[PDB]
């Protein structure tokens, strides 16, 4: 998989949350979805290909994954507890870094 | 704006961990250190300024900021189980972080 | 430490969880994984020496210690929690991937 399927897969998984009811599906999606962040840090963007692998740019595009697991994990915290509705609220939060981070490197 | 006031931000938010009440301040606190972290590891600190953004000594600098993210996760982890005391205790912790960090990289 | 001295500290503490008692050792060990994966960020594989510090190969070796840092706090939150038995499974797929890391890399 590359860094536009692990996109994919978070938007996938976003989607999922979207449409959850119980705190498993939720822990679930949020497992799945930092599997493919962490998969997306080690790849080059599409955008940045160009670019040396020491270039700042490289750099910044991988601390900005720091954030994103860093939301993912507010959530799977929220989901761990019980409250499934707080999850989807903070994933509602979550999807818009996704995606930024989607639409500034593709 | 620059690491240094990145490292005033994460002592201001400790001295407010330190003074805190009940567990929505020292959350509010901690995110707020979360935050500052990620932006004093995307930035160069003034003792590195001559090294290249890839050497060694960045990476290193860049895991022991993840080290003080991982210990405010800790923190934020012992406040989000309502013990505002044993949060303001790993914040105790998180003290000696930055004063190293500030004292090894200014 | 190096890289070796780090992945020999995860190894013993991996056997310490899973021969644990109660949940202080298990949180213990898991403080202790974290510092060591932690610290392998900054080594290099002794096979990985000549190449650059910022080439994709180095980036994939500490993203996978990251994706160990992330299953090391799931086994950590779930231990704070009481949940023993749980930390001690997750623990145990932990080992998995600690394997794979190692195996790829020496
Ligand atoms: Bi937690
Ligand atoms: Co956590
Ligand atoms: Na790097």
């Amino acid at each position: 998989a590359d860094w536009e399927d692990n996109m994919e897969t978070l938007n996938d998984n976003l989607k999922v949350i979207e449409k959850a009811d119980n705190a498993a599906q939720v822990k679930d999606a949020l497992t799945k979805m930092r599997a493919a962040a962490l998969d997306a840090k080690k790849a080059t963007p599409p955008k940045l290909e160009d670019k040396s692998p020491a270039s700042p740019e490289m750099i910044d595009f991988r601390v900005g994954f720091d954030i994103l697991l860093w939301q993912i994990h507010d959530a799977l915290c929220l989901a761990n507890e019980g409250k499934v509705k707080e999850a989807q609220a903070a994933a509602e939060q979550l999807k818009t870094t996704v995606n930024a981070h989607w639409q500034k490197y593709r």
